[PDB]
């Protein structure tokens, strides 16, 4: 055929809509994971509960996903303990949620109790536990459910003001886990282990490298 | 079938499952032929080998009220760090956990094979390519250079710190491969 | 066929067989185009090779009262140590050994084929894969490294020991690889 | 196939399009491997050699607003004196003509090729025959004796004079083509 | 209507592709045709063929097309005799074809009878071959076929390089028509004509007045 006579023209548009396509360039991200949170330890010396903050950055696995994204916001977040002693092992666990940082964890059994999300098992109770880390049934498992209805949109950081006012951390830190020993064994021990089942959803991407 | 090409299936005590009382570290274990003494005196025979299935299964023998469980994966890249704790352990391949006196019906698996209730650590094989059978490692190189024969490595973590280092159970690998261009085997390293 | 990628086929003189006086040692040739003028300078234009064939024929030159004969084989591992003796050579892939003064029959074998009564050393090509061309050889590093651009090594030795060095006859390289990123023959290392 | 016959596609940068300032002449360019610095490095180790494609694309990298267009046609016979003018290139073999800003479209061409608004000159080699591989041209002799290796030659042609010399664009060659018998690389001429 | 809007392109590219279209502007071109060749001189000293080259530029119609295309290839030539003399003439007209610009002209019938193409006639036989030069019919005409089957492509020339190896002029020379008179006359003599019957394929356009 006839070679096509081009106009060239001044310039020409060079444009782009909308965050480059991708993995995780949709507006939100839904994102369900299994992930290990922590040993249970049981201190020999007090009786004080353990707290963990319920915040992304301390998934490693869905971390890497949740920091390219802004802001989240969680739906589920489940914390499964397994046990890993005989039915020989004396004590048990207690687990609670803390939703403002300026409360005051507690150091004892009746203060557990008094609190939202609150579980205790004999430390050898469990074990069918490890079936709902992969498909469910929940029903022979020792679980501590975060409240997380109600909960909004939360900016996803990667660090906790922690000298700061608690007003300020709650800001980014909806609830923090409390787990605590019935009792102080002669010395340090690691009775089971503590995987979290969370569900969350992420919204409005960012550069990893940019979000802190 | 032939041609500088000779297939072979063993079985072969890999090491004891150690727990320390101090370190929660994982101990490694290379995935190669002259770490198990029987496979490697057939091995050494070759210049280069390809794995086709390395299965390590822990076979415990310790009392039911043993506590504790033993943490199983494998790290396909010599860079990358050592599990020091069981989530790191939990995130990557080959996965595995049970309680440390868990295991004995694994026994099938030696012998013949009816992996039901086993501990298994099964290796990525498909897509390992040809190795070149060496009796060392380089490990004062760059990770990369190792990587050249290092399959992969075995992870096992005591998922707890008992209060003396002892061990509960033992670890037999399962391995099937292929070696290729004869060597003697004085000469091969 | 296409898309960066052409075979080729050629036959170039390797080197001289040389007969040392007083080392017993075989001497090594390291199997990568640029030991082969002419195949380098067509090599050299691509960035990465893929043996199919090398073979290596010796032709004899010398009288039928010649004593001695030509040891040939191939290591696959720049680590495994070069075969100081008969024995050695003779546990090596590729081995062949031969009458100094045997193969001049084996020289149709240069242009058509029929290797029926020649002396040739065939390489392992078959799951030989890409290897990135180069113009040298990293020498003083870890052979792992080596063995990254290095398929093997043909070791050529002599079953005895002559009164004063001499070369008996030549070696011919006979290989067909394929070659596939183009890059300026200049730049190529 | 084979049998002393290697076929081969290559892509080369050919030239800088000069426009000259005082000369409407043409610049021609002898469509021979030695005239391509990688093609060489090949085509140097064959005797002989038989173009099958050779296409010349110009890709241009000025603003669209400079004057001027590019010219290229082919020259079969060395006799034929050099296009000094238009008419000249639009009434010989492969003309082609167009703006000299015009064409960057055609880099798909390189890359893989949809030569649609490409600005392409292709080359009769149907009917050219096996010529011998030659690092030279005699162009001290008879043209008759000239014809004998140079295949045909590209012409291009400023269709104006900038006022000051200048080059507007590149040409590349798209070369296709089959060697045939081997030669030392070094005694090519 | 409206008036359009034209929107104007800061050039405009102007392009041709491929010989500018006329006559002779085909990749290839085919061409018949009859041409004079020459007049049979019959010399009465010389027993000398005299010879003919076999190309484009020495027939004057042909040619005007042939220059301008710069490749050639014949596909005929054949060269027709037309007696122009009674029945009363004694002699014969003798042609062949030399393939090798090397080779040397016949001086005689056996050297002429030993040549490819060879063909001799009473030099009063052949008046038929008027026929061929339009219709056909070759039955009775005396006439010199060349070998083209086996001849490639030349390059087509203005002229040949006479005084240079015999071997560089064949590359542009396919054949050449020796004729021979069997005797000498009392006298030079031009008992017929020569007419060729070429048939070629010309390639690959050149502008005229560059081609050489
Ligand atoms: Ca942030
Ligand atoms: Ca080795
Ligand atoms: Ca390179
Ligand atoms: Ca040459
Ligand atoms: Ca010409």
């Amino acid at each position: 055929a006839e070679p096509q006579l081009q106009r060239a023209p001044v310039a020409q548009a060079s444009r782009i809509s909308g965050t480059v396509p991708g993995p995780l360039s949709s507006n939100t991200w839904p994102l369900h994971s299994v992930e290990f949170l922590a040993d249970f330890k049981r201190s020999s010396t007090s009786a004080d509960a353990t707290t963990y903050d319920c915040v992304p950055f301390n998934l490693p696995r869905v971390w890497s996903l949740a920091r390219c994204y802004s802001m989240w916001k969680p739906t589920r977040w489940d914390v499964v303990y397994l046990p890993e002693v005989s039915a020989t092992v004396a004590g048990s666990i207690e687990m609670c949620f803390l939703y403002d940082y300026a409360d005051t964890i507690p150091r004892y059994t009746g203060k557990m109790s008094r609190t939202a999300g609150f579980v205790t098992s004999s430390v050898w109770y469990g074990a069918e536990g490890c079936h709902l880390l992969s498909g469910g049934s929940a029903r022979n498992a020792v679980v501590a459910s975060m409240d997380c209805s109600r909960v909004g949109w939360k900016r996803v950081t990667s660090s906790i003001p922690s000298s700061v006012d608690p007003n300020v951390v709650n800001t980014i830190l909806p609830a923090r886990l409390a787990v605590r020993s019935s009792i102080k064994p002669t010395v340090s021990d690691t009775p089971g282990k503590l995987y979290v089942i969370a569900s969350m959803v992420l919204r409005d991407p960012v550069d990893p490298t940019l979000n802190t």
